[PDB]
Parts: C-alpha cells; structure tokens; sequence
C-alpha cells in the first residue's frame, strides 16, 4: 500500500528515501530543465563501491519552502515503489545545498520525443514490449493504491535497452484524462486505464499528439459524444481494440491493468496475432 505524504516535522522523504553522501555523486552534463531547477546526468558510487549512471535533479538556489516541499514530495512518492517499470529513486541529498534527487539514468529520455525521432522504425513486437513494461509498472502502482493522474508518453522514460518506466510523480492534462475525471474529478485506477489507452495510441503513432491541436472544449465534447482517436497507421486490430476497451465510457467496463498486461503478453507469445491490421471516429455503443 501507498501512503500519501499528507504533518511531519520536516521530512517524510527519509521514510522512503536514502540520504546520499554527496562525495559519492559526480555531475556530467545538463540534460533537461524542471519546475524546480536543472536535471543533469552523472554517476553514483554505491556503498558496495559499484558505480552507476544516474539522473540528478537539483533544487534552484533561493527556493521557497513550498518549492522544497513539492520537490522532495515527488521523492517521497517515488521511493515507495520498487519495480522494474517504475523509475528507481537512488536517494536524496538534503543535508547540503543544493538539495538533490537522484534517480536511475534513462539514456533515451522521454518516450514521446524518442519515438518522434524514429517514426516507423521499430517492429510491432518492439512497440508491444514498451507497452507491456508501462502496463506492468501501472499494475504495481494501482496495486499500491496510487492513482497517477498524469500518465502520458511524455511522463514515461526509456533506457538504452528500450525498457520503459513510469515517471512524474507530482489540474488538468485534458487529452489524457478520462471523461468522468474531467466531468467531476472522479480519479480512480480506471481513469489511469483510460490514460493508458491514450499512451497506447501515442506509442503506436510514434509520438503524435493525442487529439492534435483540437480546442480543449472540443476534445471534451467529442469524447463525451462517443468519438475516439482513429487507428494509427498500420495498427494491429488487437491493439486498436485494446485502446477502445481502455476508452469505454463506463469505467467499470475498462480492463484492469493486470488484464492489460495479460493481453499484451499473449500478443508477445503469438506475434502472428499482430499481423491482422485495422478525424475522430464515432464508436457510441
Ligand atoms: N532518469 C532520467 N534519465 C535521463 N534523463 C532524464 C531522467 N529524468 C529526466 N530526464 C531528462 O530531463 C528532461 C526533463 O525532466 P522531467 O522529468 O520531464 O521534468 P519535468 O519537470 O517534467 N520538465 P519537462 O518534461 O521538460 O516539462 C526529460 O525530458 C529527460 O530528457
Ligand atoms: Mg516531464
């Protein structure tokens, strides 16, 4: 079971995060920018003396106490999960400044941008492998009682071996959010399943934006009317059906993450199944 960080004296992070000795951290280069400061790549020397690659996020100089709480709050969530398809927290640095969060390094970065650089260049089995990993991570998160609420290809990271891992544990990504969650903030693991369907579409579309640049009001209305994203080019029928199933109007009719993992495992085991190949499309009822 997950425990929601919220009134601890200062750190609920140390309950779920190792304090690292900064002598064990080396910084290589800046690789991104976040809400709270820079993201860099580097190396961590473990207590066993093994050295691994890591991503390092720093809290900007002159941070507000709210910024520090939000920053470290991500770590306090992430550190509750230990799963091959959820980004691994190596630890935090809080006893010296800048404050740091250290995570496993993912060489190929965010999944959406990675796929956009490789349009039509992976096999269907490679894409299904990516999707299976994401579903497996979500199965564990849902098992722990955690609703992600931001599941999107931009919040999945991918490593040198194409292994995909759920990231971003911080209103309202409209394009990724279930109709009931938009309508009245009904967030459940079934709303994450909806989001997963959108990620499935993103992956099979090589990082096309869901609903393109449609007005948000039109995304909301169109989906409510029963319209759905169309099958990506050369999309296996099995995978488009899985998207449609994730996008059922009635949240109780959507598959559970365990079922999604099972469906994808069957496609991996019987790759011939993927050879059957399938503007918004109306599929009311
Ligand atoms: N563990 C990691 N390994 C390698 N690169 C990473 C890692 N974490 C973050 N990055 C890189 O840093 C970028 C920004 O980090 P991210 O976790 O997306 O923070 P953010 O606050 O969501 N900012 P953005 O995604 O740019 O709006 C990502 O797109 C990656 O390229
Ligand atoms: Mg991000």
């Amino acid at each position: 079971t997950y425990v929601d960080p919220h009134e601890d004296p200062t750190q609920t992070v140390h309950e779920f995060a190792k304090e690292l000795d900064a002598t064990n951290i080396s910084i290589d280069k800046v690789v991104g920018a976040g809400e709270f400061g820079e993201v860099c790549s580097g190396r961590l020397k473990l207590p066993s003396k093994k050295e691994i690659s890591v991503a390092i996020k720093t809290l900007k100089v002159g941070y507000t106490e709210k910024q520090r709480r939000d920053f470290l709050g991500e770590a306090s969530i992430m550190g509750q999960f230990d799963h091959p398809n959820i980004i691994r927290l190596e630890g935090v640095v809080t006893k010296s400044k800048p404050v740091m969060i250290v995570t496993e390094y993912m060489e190929n970065g965010s999944l959406d941008s990675f796929l956009r650089k490789h349009d039509a260049q992976f096999t269907v089995i490679q894409l299904v492998g990516m999707l299976r990993g994401i579903a497996s991570g979500m199965k564990y998160l849902s098992d722990m009682g955690y609703v992600h609420r931001d599941l999107a290809a931009r919040n999945i990271l991918i490593n040198s071996n194409l292994v995909c891992k759920v990231s971003d544990f911080g209103k309202i990504p409209i394009r990724w959010t279930s109709p009931e969650a938009i309508a009245y903030r009904k967030f459940t693991s079934a709303s994450d399943v909806w989001s997963y369907g959108i990620v499935l579409w993103e992956v099979m579309s090589y990082g096309e934006r869901p609903y393109w640049e449609m007005s948000n009001q039109d995304v909301i209305k169109a989906v409510d009317e029963g319209y759905r994203l169309p099958p990506p080019m050369d999309c296996p029928a099995a995978l488009y059906q899985l998207m449609l199933d994730c996008w059922q109007k009635d949240r109780n009719n959507r598959p559970k993450f365990e079922q999604i993992v099972s469906i994808l495992d069957k496609l991996i085991r019987n790759p011939g199944s993927l050879k059957i190949i399938t503007n918004l499309l109306l599929d009311q009822s």
